[PDB]
């Protein structure tokens, strides 16, 4: 470094005129340590101007080219410019291959580490991202033709925002890494898969690939991490995930592992739930639970009767089970959640008497509310519930007669 540095800054002050500046800009450089020291200004200003001078700046850069921070700056400013320049570096770079300059193409990888480190930026211009991701895809393919930090970077960039192009390229690269066998980390990969599938003729093919990757990953903790994710992440995303997965085996295990915690967490939100703005969301959940009951979830019975399956008596567990039962019963099809058989058989089940009595009195209160007039806040279903109630009563009476008599 020498007192001349101010002159260099002056050049930036011209770019940060369009025609006049290029004359002296080319002259002073045309007329190795000084070249290296001056390269950052030239890279910055040419990137700024590009975002007849084009040819002059390109020639200046080529003359300059013919340490990690330098490549870092190079990538940050020139990655989005690839598609617009339309040669040793540009032509290979159009196909997402390493540039041919020997300055940093050499192997100790400088370009790779540069792109990886700078890609962590939260608001990189999207144009560059699409390139960088494709580059990684290509490199991974080359690896398969003849890395956890890459997964970490992809995960850190995915959360900020997702798009059709971004999600497609992310799915492709994640599939390529799974094919490579990077996973022996598991939590990150599963979370990335969740994020990718959360936003999905064109879409189905990738979706089929999505569940294929999910099945491949299933072979190797899954339940624990999923149970953590469902509670940690906001409901809207969880319900969107379930809608995408099902649409209204992997589905069996995921539901059997997640439904209990989903109901548990959603139960303690009634005040937010009733607010009209979010009412639409509730509708989705209804379908979800209905589907779980329709033909899929036998776990529904076990989750519904949790209060007496997880059993001095444990007050907290039974209270949580009853909270879940309250949410489920008041959710859909009044008088349909507990069938006649379960109520009739509840007398003899080898479970704490308190739980059975609580279930009976809760059904009693539900029937009382139905009588008073206030069904769930929304008919033929009114008449149907009468038949279900009569079946309940007949079964209970038959059981009582058989037992006592």
């Amino acid at each position: 470094p020498l007192p001349i540095q101010t002159f260099l800054w002056r050049q930036t002050s011209a770019f940060l005129q369009y025609e006049a500046s290029c004359v002296s800009f080319e002259r002073v450089l045309v007329e190795w340590e000084l070249v290296q020291a001056a390269l950052p200004h030239v890279l910055h200003c040419t990137a700024t101007l590009l975002s007849v001078a084009e040819t002059k700046l390109l020639h200046t850069l080529h003359w300059m080219l013919l340490s990690m921070a330098t490549v870092e700056l190079f990538v940050f400013l020139f990655a989005p410019l690839v598609h617009r320049i339309k040669l040793v570096i540009w032509q290979p770079m159009w196909e997402h291959r390493q540039p041919g300059v020997s300055g940093f193409t050499a192997l100790v990888t400088y370009f790779d580490v540069a792109v990886l480190r700078c890609l962590l930026q939260p608001h990189w211009s999207e144009e560059g991202t699409q390139w960088s991701l494709m580059y990684y895809l290509q490199r991974l393919r080359h690896m398969l033709e003849e890395l956890s930090v890459v997964l970490k970077a992809v995960y850190l960039v995915l959360n900020h925002d997702i798009s059709s192009r971004i999600c497609d390229v992310a799915l492709n690269i994640v599939e390529c890494l799974l094919q490579l066998g990077v996973v022996p980390n598991h939590r990150l990969a599963l979370t990335m898969l969740i994020k990718i599938v959360k936003s999905l003729l064109r879409h189905q093919v990738f979706r089929e690939n999505a569940q294929n990757c999910l099945t491949k990953l299933y072979k190797l903790q899954f339940r624990q991490t999923m149970r953590d994710y469902v509670n940690k992440d906001s409901l809207n995303n969880v319900v969107d995930f379930l809608h995408a997965l099902l649409g209204f085996n992997v589905e069996g295990i995921i539901v059997s592992a997640m439904f209990k915690s989903l109901i548990t967490r959603c139960a303690s939100t009634t005040h937010e739930l009733h607010s009209p703005e979010n009412l639409g969301l509730y509708c989705d959940i209804r379908q979800l639970v209905q589907f779980i009951k329709e033909a899929h979830g036998n776990v529904f019975r076990r989750v519904a009767l949790s209060a007496l399956l997880d059993s001095v008596v444990n007050l907290g567990a039974i209270r949580q089970g009853m909270k879940r039962f309250q949410f489920l019963l008041n959710c859909c099809e009044p008088g349909t959640i507990p069938d006649a058989s379960i109520l009739a058989a509840a007398l003899d089940l080898e479970a704490p008497v308190v739980a059975r009595a609580a279930l009976f009195l809760e059904c009693a209160r539900f029937v009382h509310r139905c009588n008073r007039g206030n069904w769930p806040e929304w008919q033929k279903l009114q008449w149907n519930a009468a038949k279900l109630f009569y079946q309940w009563g007949d079964a209970i009476g038959v059981r009582l007669n058989e037992l006592c008599h």
